């Protein structure tokens, strides 16, 4: 995967993590 | 087709929010 | 020191560990 | 900051996040 695609995936995982933490 | 620097800026903002929220959750 | 790709690999593994802990919290 | 320095800082923040999650559990 390109660096750009990898960073996009990292951003998506961070969005998920943040969403889960906000429900606590 | 976002630039790498713009993607890093978004990642950095999300990390900052995650850290602030986790510290808040850890308050006794 | 680390190449950009090696740093990304480390970041990706830490994210997997974080997500794994979130599903098993409490 | 260079991209390499920004990624190093991101990695450090992720390590801190892991520590905070471990304490929370």
């Amino acid at each position: 995967l390109s660096i750009e695609a990898r960073l996009e995936s990292i951003e998506e995982k961070l969005s998920m993590i943040l969403g889960l933490l906000r429900t606590l």
